[PDB]
Order: C-alpha cells, then structure tokens, then sequence
C-alpha cells in the first residue's frame, strides 16, 4: 500500500559502508548537501577541483598548455560568466543547497589538507557558482556541443562509444507485479568527467540513492522507495555549426556585410617554470553566437540552445524527489534539462521513456542537415524557439508492458510501437539502422514474461554475438571451399562456437577480427549484408552475407590479425580480455556492443602480448524493483573512488567478473550493519 516510512535524522552524519559508499544523513537539505559535497571530495577530490577549476576558465593559468584549448572553448562561448549569471538565477531554496554542497567541499579540504593534490590546492576555496559553472559545462558543452564538432576535428574516441542501455517494466509483465528498473551507463573508464559515483542522502523530508557524475550536487541515476530515473544519450541536435561567408571584415549575412561583436579578453597560462603569461584572446560574435576558426580557415558560428535554462540541476532534483508521476512531467516540463532519453519507473505501477533535450524549432531539413556545417549568410536559417516536451517522441505505460533505449533512434522505444517517424519533425532524431545491442534490447523485453528480479539481471548478462547469428550460415560454407587449409580450420573454428562471448570462446577473437572487415571499425557497417536493415523488421535486419567470396578475402586477412594481434587464432577470449585495476586482474565476458553483446565492455587494442582492457562499458549497473520495501542490486566497475592510496578503486572488479552484484542499502537498519566509517558533521 504506502511507501515504508522513510527515516527521520534527528543529527547530521555520513555513514560509510565496506565499499566506500556514503550514506549521508541530514536534518535538512542544506546539511545532506553538504555531507554530499564532503564525501565527493573525499573519494573525488582532486578531479572535482580539476574540473571546477577549467569551468572557471582557469584550466591554462592553473596547469598550463595541455588545458589551454578548453580554455579558450569556454571563454569563448562566455560558460564561466554565464554560470555565475545562472547561479544568480537560482531559487533562493536550491542556491542554498548549492552553497552547502561547495561548503562541504571546501570543509573536507579544511579538516584533511593532506588528501589534496598539490597542484589543485590553488583552486580552493569553491563556491556555488563553481558548481553550476561545471555542470554547465558538462551539459551544454560536452555533450551537447562538444569543441571537436565545432572546430571539425572530432573527438578522442567517443563516437557511438557514449553509449548506455535502459529498461522499465511494467507491473503486468512480472511475476509479483512491481515494476523493474535498469541503470546501465556505459561511458569511458578513465575521462574523469565521466567518472560516477555512488551515495544516498537522506533527510526528513526526502531520499535519494543513486549514481552521478562527479562533482555534480544531483544524482542522475537515482531511485528510492517511491520511484527511480535512469539516462542514456540521445544526441539531441541542441547546437547548430553555421559556415560564415567573410568579407570586408564582416561577414555577409542577408545580403549586408554584418561587422562582427569584438570583445579583447585575455587569460593567464602557466609557464613550465611555474608563471603566468597573459595571452590576449579575441572573443569575436556574429548574431548566431561565438565564432571560431577551423584549421581548414572555415569561419564557423555555434549557436547553442538553451544557455536560458539555468534551472538544470533544480530540475533534476525535482524530478528524483517527485512524490508522484505528474509532479515528475511537470519537473520535466520545464525543459532545464538540454538532452538525453529518459526512462521512469515507480511503486505506483508507471513507466514511462522521453525523447528529452531542448531542440530549436526549424522550418526545413532533416536532421543531417542540421548535423552539418548550415549556411550562415542568411536569417532564414536562424533559428529561436525551442520544442515544449509534448512535441517530443514519449511513450507512457504502452500495450508492451515496457519500455527500452540503448541510444537507438526513439522508434523503437516499445514493442509493438506507440507512434513512428512520421509523426515528428525529420531533424529531432536520426533513422538508422537500429545497432545490434538495441536489437537484443528489445528482443530481450518484449520476449520474456512474468519476470522477476532475478531473471531481470540474467537478461541484462546478456553477450551474444548476434554479428554471427547474421552472418556465420553463409561465412562458414564459403569459406569451407576455399584452398587455404588454415582458412577451412578458421570456418571450423568459427562454426562450432555457441556464438555468445564467454571467457573460454576461442573462436571470439578471430571474430571480431573478421566483423572489423565486414563491418568496419567499430562494426556499424551496414554495405556487407545480403539483407539491409528495415524497421518493419527492427529485430531481424540486417541479414547474411551480401558477397560470401570477398568476405571469405576478409576472413583470409582477418585470420592473419588475429594471430599478429593475440599469437593464436584461438586464443580464449578472457585469456586476452582482461579487466586490471591496481593488483587485480581478472578475466573478461562479454564485449562490442555493436556486435550484438546487450552487456558492454568495449575491448582496447591489444598490447605487445595481446592483452587489452575495457576501454569504455559496463559502470554504474543496477536493477531495481519497486515492491515494498524495494530491492536492488549494483556494481561499480571502478569502485567509488580515485583518490591515490584508496583501498575503494579496484574493490569491486573482482564481483564484476562473476556477475556478483551488491544489495543496495537503503533501509536504516541496512545501513547500521554495513557501516564502517561515521563522519558526524555540522553545517
């Protein structure tokens, strides 16, 4: 019936568990704030103060030459001021929880001086502004509007490889009719943006368990007794790269010579021998937004949406503390949030996926038009409103039973479908070829009933090589007839795997070696299938093989890399995958997701003895069932700190391996047995 009463602090406290998790206890928001601010810079610290630093725009006179370009890319698109103007335009409420959160960050550093990397110490004291600066950062100009697609260059891997997988089901497609909720990011292991981390906040009046990216006050991915949200990218289209037509000093802009806004700023580079520089920096405009200047010498104008919606983390927060699904629409209704798909779930039996982000509204082109350099000599491509949520692609408690999303264009957000590409503008989302992943995704939902919790996190183990299964009846024969006695010895090798990507598969590797052939790179090549993908037949497309003779050249060569890359052509696949943090070494399952694996763990190339790591993949795992009490259970790849010296980075690798997940603690008695280390604290 109700929710279980959610506990009352009655003293401000941080208790530890085993595995560096806080579980911050507040009498009031305020205090949670600033128990969250503590324990972030206690397990984070010396990024956090890394990141805030480059959000102030000090990146170059605080470390020098290698943090110069960021430098240049946020002053340049004004992100430091801004985040002091969105800081201003805070609820009096929330500025106050943002002020305590820099506060417990500053207080941690206070108590510990010890635990702060030299080299950061100069960014203390933070402030509130410091925090909003980076998260406006991180959203608006890293995910939405990233430097490398402005300055045409692109960007250290991180192509289709910021990806994530996402499940809500409804109570009607499980065994005890409470819904089911999967967090599943799957970003790089090292970028330290990128970095998540996991705690609980609580107060009287509300609870918050969950993941989030460092040095953010909110937490993403969260969940609780009444309900959870989980994210995954979109690529929502929130910027636009207009191609400027320079003359006289201007640019020509409706048939008129528009002089440029010119602005002379200047900031500070550190020199090796520890000074400072001052280095002049032009800031030009035109009525699009900034301009830079491409290597190419194009002129190029970013105009990014949204730099009105201060309210970004207060939205977030709302949403999580949402005490039904109504007050959660009308948090996101707001529009504060720029991008993302977003995936709901609560004890009341709701589910529900949002195409989310702040889209311009335009009058003409597809999305790839929009994707690319648009002319900027006319108003006709200026655009200046944006979408209301209800003019996004959304699917609420659909016949399905469920919902899904691993970064595939939104038509297939259920099964059967609730709308389709025809019923929204051309420019919101792409119409690709749905990845592999995505197609288990569905495969996986919309193929299984009566689900438990149990059963639920078996399906999200889930490695399948999917590439084979399309491939391998018209691989294997081909190449059966072909001379070359060690290409037929690879066909039988191949043809005799169970196709799913465990630790002992020897013919995976040579796979894979084979699918960067057919498929390109990182395997999304669609010209070698017989078949092309169709999305009446979303789960089931591509198929075959178009040109067996040439693919079987693919393979002859494929055959020679596999053995140059790991020695052998059948060396075991978790014999060569391994998963090394600090003195831990274990061995790999699952892999490409583009290869049909559901779970991810984006293999590195291989070193001088064909070893190689996780790149990007499997992070912030968990499964939640929203009975009463609820149940959950996650992992933390990289465990819940970087600080040098914590016993808390590689203490959950090991549980990774076996698929051994850790029952989250929420319930107060719960959080007694498992603490390890109180932090009482005053605010």
């Amino acid at each position: 019936q109700a929710p279980i009463a959610a506990y009352k602090p009655r003293s401000n406290e941080i208790l530890w568990d085993g595995y560096g998790v806080p579980h911050i206890y507040g009498v009031d928001a305020p205090s949670a704030f600033y128990g969250y601010g503590w324990a972030q810079a206690r397990s984070h610290g010396d990024n956090i103060l890394r990141l805030y630093g480059e959000a102030r725009g000090k990146g170059a006179e605080y470390w020098g030459p290698d943090y110069e370009q960021t430098t240049v890319w946020l002053l340049t698109n004004g992100v430091p001021e801004r985040a002091q103007q969105w800081y201003a335009q805070q609820s009096p409420d929330f500025r106050a929880n943002l002020d305590a959160f820099a506060a417990g960050i500053n207080a941690y550093a206070q108590q510990n001086p010890d635990d702060i990397s030299p080299e950061v110490r100069q960014v203390l004291p933070v402030s509130g502004a410091d925090v909003v600066a980076h998260a406006h950062r991180l959203m608006n100009f890293l995910y939405v509007a990233s430097p490398g697609r402005t300055l045409g260059e692109g960007d250290p891997p991180d192509l289709a490889d910021q990806g994530a997988n996402s499940w809500a089901v409804a109570p009607g497609k499980t065994a005890n009719g409470n819904a089911l909720l999967l967090q599943n990011p799957h970003l790089s292991w090292t970028t330290d943006y990128f970095t998540y981390y996991e705690a609980h906040l609580v107060t009287p009046d509300f609870e918050i368990y969950g993941a989030t990216q460092i040095g953010l006050p909110v937490i993403r991915f969260a969940f609780n007794q009444r309900m959870g949200i989980t994210n995954t990218v979109n690529g929502m289209v929130g910027a636009t790269n207009y191609r400027l037509t320079l003359q006289d000093g201007g640019y020509l802009y409706d048939g008129q010579v528009r002089p440029f806004e010119r602005r002379q700023a200047s900031y500070r580079l550190r020199q090796a021998d520890g000074s400072t520089v001052d280095k002049p920096l032009e800031i030009r405009s035109s009525v699009h937004g900034p301009v830079f200047e491409r290597a190419d010498g194009t002129a190029v104008a970013v105009r990014v949406a949204g730099l009105d919606r201060p309210g970004m983390l207060e939205q977030y927060f709302d949403m999580i503390t949402a005490h039904s699904f109504d007050d959660y629409e009308a948090a996101m209704a707001r529009m504060q949030v720029p991008t993302f798909n977003i995936v709901y779930a609560d004890r009341e039996g709701t589910i529900n996926y949002s195409f989310n982000g702040v889209a311009p509204k335009r009058a003409e082109g597809d999305i790839a038009f929009w994707q690319g350099n648009v002319p900027g000599d006319s108003s006709r491509y200026l655009w200046t409103e944006t979408h209301p949520l209800d003019d996004l692609p959304r699917v609420t408690n659909p016949p399905g039973g469920f919902v899904q999303n691993s970064n595939d264009p939104p038509w297939t957000p259920t099964w059967p479908v609730t709308y389709c590409p025809a019923n929204h503008p051309s420019y919101l989302a792409p119409q690709t070829p749905h990845s592999l992943r995505a197609q288990q995704s569905v495969r996986l939902m919309s193929e299984n009933d009566d689900l438990t919790l149990e059963r639920f996190m078996a399906l999200q183990f889930s490695h399948r090589a999917v590439m084979a299964d399309r491939t391998l009846p018209d691989l294997i024969p081909a190449a059966l007839i072909d001379p070359d006695p060690e290409v037929q010895a690879a066909a039988r090798l191949l043809a005799a795997w169970d196709r799913d990507f465990t630790s002992d598969s020897r013919a995976a590797l040579l796979f894979e070696e084979w699918a960067r052939l057919f498929a390109g790179q990182n395997f999304a090549g669609q010209a070698a299938f017989a078949t092309p993908w169709s999305l009446d037949k979303p789960v089931s497309t591509p198929y075959g093989v178009r040109d067996p003779k040439a693919a079987v050249d693919q393979l002859r060569t494929a055959i020679a890399n596999t053995k140059r890359k790991y020695g052998a052509i059948d060396r075991p696949f978790g014999d060569a995958s391994r998963m090394i943090l600090n003195d831990v070494n274990v061995p790999g399952a699952a892999g490409y997701g583009n290869l049909g694996s559901f779970r991810v763990f984006t293999w590195s190339d291989p070193d001088e003895n064909g070893i190689r790591t996780p790149v990007h993949g499997e992070t912030w795992v968990a499964m939640i069932e929203f009975s009463t009490p609820v149940r959950a259970y996650g992992l933390m790849s990289y465990g819940n700190s970087r600080q040098p010296g914590t016993t808390h980075y590689s203490d959950q690798i090991e549980r990774v391996s076996r698929a051994d997940f850790r029952e989250l603690l929420l319930r107060r008695e719960q959080v007694e047995a498992a603490v390890q280390e109180r932090t009482p604290f005053n605010f």
